[PDB]
């Protein structure tokens, strides 16, 4: 029969250094948001997004009102989430993913809901969910090592493990501590943090020190048009792609045609509306895909499919994220032709936390092998969910400001955007 | 487990009345062919495409080679059929879906795979097809009655059923007994045969005795840019959409900024190399889709999706078919949000020739309902089968051909392509 039942909402929050980026930096807490599907037979499905209190309430809203509905009824659940979000338009304090909108809103929401559907379906019919997708066209999905300049710690709690990094001997340190321990065979840098002149210097310290690793530099927009294109050009032949150096499909565009590297985004084009304008000034040769906020693993598809026709490569964004996510992004990309440039994933930084059990998800050369089994391949560990529970309740966190927590040790400081 | 064990191949011919078109005359005969995929646990799945010889020859090599592939392995099947297609390009005598390529003749090859695959897929699940993509949001998929101008019969053969049609009268009555037989709440009549002026006389007596049901005119692209202008000014209020007045991209675009309603193609955008093109120049409002040659039922959803974004909308080609080709349609419809306008068919032209079973497809109202149960929803007769086997055995037509069929009677005709 295959109605839902119930739907479990959970939020969670769980540890994160101090990864500095364009707005801030991270705080001590990220907050993400669990559902658990149950159909009317007892079969479950996992789902995973944002912890952001506004999109928390919304998600809530809308579990209430899953219960009776089929879960290959894709589309009709997709409805009810936009009735229940209406007109709301759920916007984040740091922008990082580009602008917020309606369908972006709904296409949130329903996320977390989709994945758990597929889930029950890839169980129901004893295959994983990337059977659901046409097939896994590769057996394992490589990721990025996704380095950030960061502080030892945390102000006023312990330092961890993985040190400072704040200059290109730092970077390259963190660096061979990741590739060391998870085999990625990509590497990208988060930048808009230091002047440019030093983030380049970086990206060419780590050119040195591995050799025939593509490389990524990430600004979130933190740079002019002019600089920009300084930067592209004095990089010439040392990046895999060059990822928001500035704001706006405008500026982007600009830029795209004076450097010799293409550019990426995941804030320029981040929900289909985008796409007409995108085609049409070509502000990017690489698309960052994410389900969390482009709608499901379908829809994430669906979009794959355009881009290539359109011949914009496809990679895929991150953010803080357990290991839900992490089986929902690895079936997503190993079912996907389109996507052929190493993912990113917030994974090392998390150290070990998760909510699942541990044997289904592993890195082996830097890349995620397709989980065995039906469904996503992943099984909730419900102590551990518990735990991240019992962290969101008192973990004094409730929406990610990353601008604002930096502000609380530099009053002057000011989401970089276009300042460089 | 859901190996594929074996899948059969067979041609199959059965009769089509003399309707004129811009290539010239249907044959007595038209072809098709049926693919019957069987698992290793001998569930079974269908589905159809083109019989003419070129193709079945490509569809046979494929078959061949899939025996041992997963029925949930489509990108693994697709490049199995790539890789028994290779260069080959296969081109139609007629022109009428628009010009082969290398992609197209691979998708036309894949779908008829496809389809079975997800019938078994259906099947295995006990769901709908629909509901492998996306679940139906609506009951029934609204059909146009296809209208014809048409000989009594074919020369030296019985007169059927129908009657001749010639001239407006004859449209208008031809229209009242499909409408009267199947409940069409929309009109299509294909042109190019005539004269514009006397074509467009059938379209304004069809406004009139069917006040309120949408029209469309689809002249194949007899006519010339200035022509096309003419007639698509004269007929202002008139139509839904103008299909294909004249041939290319460069010259729909020109007509399509100087008439008042949308145009549409199934001829100058016809695989997804010919998207970007399209975005850019405009020569359409409206797509006709078709799994038979955009491949199979999930990429024509992907491009569905693809049309939206670009606000172009959707409608769907046919071309003489049966009971499996017709559920396949029927679902695909019934399960993407996009697909708004009636469904092309040539179905009443059949007059109820089929190899599936009576009771799962009847036109109620216009509409198709859905069928009920898993896969498609239909079931191979094997005896209508063999007899529509034996009747390509023996009916001398391996390739179809309307312009030499017209040719035979009047050897100075070729194919109108901005002719008028
Ligand atoms: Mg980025
Ligand atoms: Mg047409």
């Amino acid at each position: 029969s295959m109605l839902i039942r119930e739907v479990r909402v959970t939020p969670v929050a769980f540890r994160d250094p101090p990864l500095l980026n364009a707005a801030g930096v991270h705080q001590p807490w990220a907050l993400r948001t669990i559902v658990e599907v149950v159909t009317d037979e007892g079969i479950t499905g996992l789902g995973e997004t944002y912890g952001d209190l506004a999109h928390l309430e919304q998600v809530r809203a809308a579990a209430a009102r899953l219960p009776g509905l089929d879960v290959y009824a894709l589309h009709r659940i997709y409805r009810r989430v936009a009735d229940v979000v209406g007109a709301n338009i759920v916007t984040d304090m740091h922008g990082l993913t580009g602008s917020s909108s309606r369908v972006k809103t709904v296409d949130r929401v329903f996320a977390a809901f989709e994945v758990a559907c597929l889930d029950i379906q890839g169980k129901a019919a004893g295959r994983p969910v990337a059977d659901l997708l046409g097939g896994k066209v590769r057996d394992a999905v490589p990721y990025s090592a996704y380095l950030f300049y960061k502080w030892a710690g945390h102000p006023g709690k312990p330092e961890d493990r993985f040190g400072p990094a704040l200059d290109p001997d730092g970077i390259v340190a963190q660096a061979r501590l990741l590739i060391g321990e998870y085999g990625f065979r990509s590497i990208k840098l988060k930048g808009g943090v230091f002047p440019p002149e030093q983030e380049a210097e970086a990206i060419q310290a780590l050119r040195d020190a591995f050799p025939g690793l593509p490389l990524r530099l990430d600004p979130n927009a933190a740079w002019t048009v002019e600089t920009s294109i300084r930067v592209g050009r004095a990089l010439d032949g040392v990046l895999e792609y060059l990822e928001d150096p500035t704001p706006g499909i405008d500026g982007m565009a600009r830029v795209a045609a004076e450097v010799p590297m293409p550019l990426a985004t995941n804030m320029c084009v981040v929900t289909p509306e985008h796409l007409p304008a995108a085609v049409e000034r070509r502000p990017i040769g690489v698309l960052l895909i994410d389900h969390h906020y482009w709608g499901g693993l379908v829809r994430s598809a669906h979009i794959a499919t355009l881009c290539a026709t359109f011949g914009i490569e496809l990679s895929m964004h991150s953010n803080s994220h357990l290991g839900i996510s992490l089986a929902a992004m690895t079936h997503l990309a190993a079912a996907t032709p389109a996507i052929t440039h190493a993912c990113d994933t917030h994974t090392p930084w998390q150290d070990g936390q998760d909510v699942v059990a541990p044997g289904a998800l592993r890195f082996v050369d830097g890349a995620v092998p397709v989980p065995d089994g039906p469904g996503l391949g992943v099984e909730l560990d419900r102590d551990a969910l518990a735990v991240m529970h019992e962290q969101y309740e008192r973990c004094g966190i409730r929406t990610r400001d990353d601008e604002g927590y930096m502000r609380s040790f530099d009053p002057s400081f000011s989401t970089r955007r276009g300042f460089w």
